[PDB]
Parts: structure tokens; C-alpha cells; sequence
């Protein structure tokens, strides 16, 4: 049935131990910095964010660490120190507690865990005064500072009130209206100069958890299946899109209303041909914007040769995809997926 399917999802996921330790880890770092007295008075928000929070990871070969994004929200005033000057705060905090453990990675700090790589950027708040104060209680909420990750909490909201259910009413309360946090995103450092630049995580989770309803859970599972298949057939593939533009170019070719994985993925390949066969025609790539900060294009990196070559390993993959939810022989369709998926899906 669609059971293959969810093997091959448990299989593809971050493991139990990576998922235990990214959630103590994120809450040892988290109390760490709020009880650390040189930053008793800056650090406003520890949480979780990228595709381990969104559940858009796919678990790493070789058993190397995944990677886990952190952010760390302060209440500094971006324009009056740059952000390096505001990651040097945060130096002597981790020579304390994770020594000979972190390392400087341009925008952001690494810390090595047991099972998980953490990864951490220092952000800012743009707004200030009364108007800073209310976005703080957002950061501070229990809405961003849940370690639970979309596929257990599909009810998340956007939400300073929102708590998440008991599996027995704050639970009951919606989004908050966009107006108070649709544009006031985040400030992190540019990879690679000295200037602060824009992000909007929350925003990307609120649109990933509403498109995951929308699709009856099953959007999520096909961004790391989808993960899974570019990570097996990289020889054939170029080494971007990957990740989040990757993770983003999917959400956009799923459409809502998806009832199963089988007729979720052919979907949103196919969909992925017809919308882009103008622009890969023209050797061109999409201008998609962000969820979080609308004014980002998230394929500006992208070579458009190299969307190109994505597109041709889209239709090698579409072949086989097709086949395999049009196949009826259960030997030919397991194994059909399995060309598509390596080893990892199973047989009925
Ligand atoms: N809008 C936008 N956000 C990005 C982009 N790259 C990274 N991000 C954000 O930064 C987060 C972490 O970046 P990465 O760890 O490099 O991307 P990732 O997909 O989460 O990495 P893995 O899932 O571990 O493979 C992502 O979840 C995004 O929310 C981008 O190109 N555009
Ligand atoms: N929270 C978070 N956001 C990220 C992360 N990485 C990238 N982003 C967001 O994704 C956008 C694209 O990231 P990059 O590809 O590194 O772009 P950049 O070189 O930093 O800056 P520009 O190219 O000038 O926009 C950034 O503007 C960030 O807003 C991350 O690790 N964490
Ligand atoms: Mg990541
Ligand atoms: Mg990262
Ligand atoms: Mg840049």
C-alpha cells in the first residue's frame, strides 16, 4: 500500500538519538545562555529553526552528524554594532561551555555534539521601543521556543499565547495576524561580509507547517524524499539545487490537497516540468521569493546552467516516478522506486 512509503520515511529520517540530543543540546544551550551573566542582559530567544524544526531533514550518510540550525536572538541595536562585534560577545560564553568544541564559521558558530552538529547565528530584532518589546514576546513564547519539530506538532501556530495540545483553549489559537510579524524578520550576518543581513525563520515555519496541512501531512515527507533521491543519484545530478533551495522549489511545485505520497511526488514533478519547461528552454532558472522575507530571491545562488541540469535529472527521474505509480505488478513497482530511492525503500 502506502506503507512503503512510510518505511522508507522512517528509514530516511534523523534517527532517535540525533533527535534526543538536538533537543537537549538546544535546551542546555538555551539555559546556558539565558543564566551566562556577561549575557544575562542580551540574549532574548534560543530556538530551533531550519529543516530539523521544519522536519524537512533527511538523516546524513556515513553516520555524520546532521545539521542542526540554532538562533540565538538578542536585543542589540544592529546599527550601532556590526555583526561580528556582536558574535566576538559570544566568544568567551563558548570557551566556558564548549571548549575545544566550537569553531568560527564565518556567519555562523559550529558546535560539535555528540550525534548533531549544531549550528548557531547571532540575530538582532530591527524594531525598538514598544514596538521591539511585542516581537520579543513572540521570541519568548512557547510557539518559537518549542524543540518539538512539524511532524509531531502538525497543530503549531504562530503565536505568543499558542500552546501546543496535551493529546487530551490556548491550543486553539490561530496564527497571529501577519500584521505584527509578517515584516519584522530577523537580522543575521551576510555569509560573507560584515553587514547585517535579513531572515524571517518563523515565517518560513508557518508556511511550511500550513502547506504541510494542506497537504494531509505528506509535504514534508516528500521534501525529504525528494532529499533522499538527489542524495543518491548525485553522480547524475549537480551539486545544486540543494537544501533549503531545493526544500523551497518543492513547496512550490506541490500542489495543495495532496492524498498520497505515490500521487504527491509524480504531482509535484511533473508540475516542476510544465511550469519551468519556459525557463529551462531559454537555459534560465526561476525568481522565486522567500516565505520569510518576500523581497529574496531563495534560487539567487543558483547558476542557471545548474537549475538546468536539475531540470534534465527531474525528467530521468519522472520516467521511472511515472512508471512506478502507473505500474500495477507489485515486483516491478517496488523495484521500480527503488531505482528512484535506492536500497532503502522496501518491497511490500
Ligand atoms: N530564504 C532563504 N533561506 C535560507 C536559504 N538558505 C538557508 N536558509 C535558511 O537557513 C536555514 C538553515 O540553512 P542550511 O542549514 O544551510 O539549510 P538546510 O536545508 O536547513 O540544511 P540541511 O537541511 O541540514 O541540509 C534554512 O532552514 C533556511 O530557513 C536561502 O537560500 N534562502
Ligand atoms: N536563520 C538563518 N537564515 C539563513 C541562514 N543561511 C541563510 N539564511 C537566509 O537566507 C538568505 C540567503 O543566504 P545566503 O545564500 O548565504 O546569502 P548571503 O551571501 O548571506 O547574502 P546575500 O547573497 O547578499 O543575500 C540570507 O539572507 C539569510 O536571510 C541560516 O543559517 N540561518
Ligand atoms: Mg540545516
Ligand atoms: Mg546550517
Ligand atoms: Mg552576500
Amino acid at each position: 500500500l502506502n506503507s512503503q512509503f512510510n518505511a522508507f520515511l522512517t528509514n530516511i529520517r534523523p534517527t532517535d538519538p540525533q533527535k534526543e540530543d538536538w533537543k537537549g543540546g538546544a535546551k542546555t544551550l538555551r539555559e546556558r545562555l539565558n543564566n551566562y551573566e556577561p549575557l544575562k542582559d542580551i540574549v532574548v530567544s534560543t530556538f530551533l529553526q531550519g529543516s530539523i524544526r521544519r522536519s524537512t531533514a533527511i538523516r546524513p550518510l556515513n553516520g555524520k552528524r546532521p545539521d542542526v540550525d540554532i538562533v540565538v536572538v538578542t536585543n542589540l541595536d544592529h546599527n550601532q554594532i556590526a555583526p561580528q562585534e556582536a558574535m566576538d560577545l559570544f566568544v568567551p560564553f563558548l570557551e566556558k561551555y564548549y571548549p575545544e568544541k566550537w569553531v568560527p564559521q564565518g556567519r555562523s558558530f559550529g558546535i560539535t555534539l555528540s550525534y548533531v552538529e549544531l549550528d548557531l547565528v547571532i540575530t538582532a530584532i530591527p524594531a525598538s521601543g514598544e514596538e521591539k518589546n511585542l516581537l520579543e514576546q513572540l521570541y519568548r513564547s512557547e510557539s518559537v521556543l518549542t524543540v518539538n519539530s512539524l511532524e509531531e506538532q502538525k497543530d503549531w501556530r504562530l503565536n505568543k499565547s499558542w500552546k501546543p495540545s496535551e493529546s487530551g483553549n490556548s491550543a486553539n489559537i490561530q496564527d497571529a495576524p501577519l500584521s505584527e510579524w509578517k515584516a519584522h524578520p530577523l537580522v543575521l550576518p551576510d555569509r560573507d561580509e560584515n553587514k547585517w543581513g535579513r531572515t524571517h525563520p518563523l515565517a518560513q515555519i508557518r508556511w511550511t507547517a500550513e502547506k504541510n496541512r494542506a497537504c494531509n501531512g505528506h509535504y514534508i515527507n516528500l521534501v525529504r524524499a525528494v532529499k533522499w533521491w538527489r542524495q543518491q543519484n548525485s553522480d547524475n545530478l549537480p551539486k545544486y539545487p540543494k537544501g533549503y533551495p531545493l526544500e523551497h522549489l518543492i513547496g512550490n511545485a506541490l500542489d495543495d490537497g495532496t492524498p498520497s505520497m505515490g500521487k504527491g511526488l509524480v504531482q509535484l514533478i511533473d508540475t516542476f516540468l510544465s511550469r519551468w519547461a519556459y525557463v529551462y528552454s531559454l537555459r534560465s532558472k526561476p525568481s522565486l521569493p522567500d516565505h520569510g522575507v518576500e523581497e529574496h530571491d531563495v534560487l539567487a545562488r543558483l547558476s542557471a546552467e545548474d537549475f538546468c541540469l536539475f531540470y534534465e535529472g527531474l525528467e530521468d527521474a519522472a520516467i521511472i516516478a511515472r512508471s512506478a505509480l502507473a505500474s500495477q505488478d507489485p515486483k516491478e513497482s517496488a523495484e521500480l522506486w527503488r531505482k528512484l530511492f535506492g536500497t532503502k525503500f522496501p518491497f511490500p
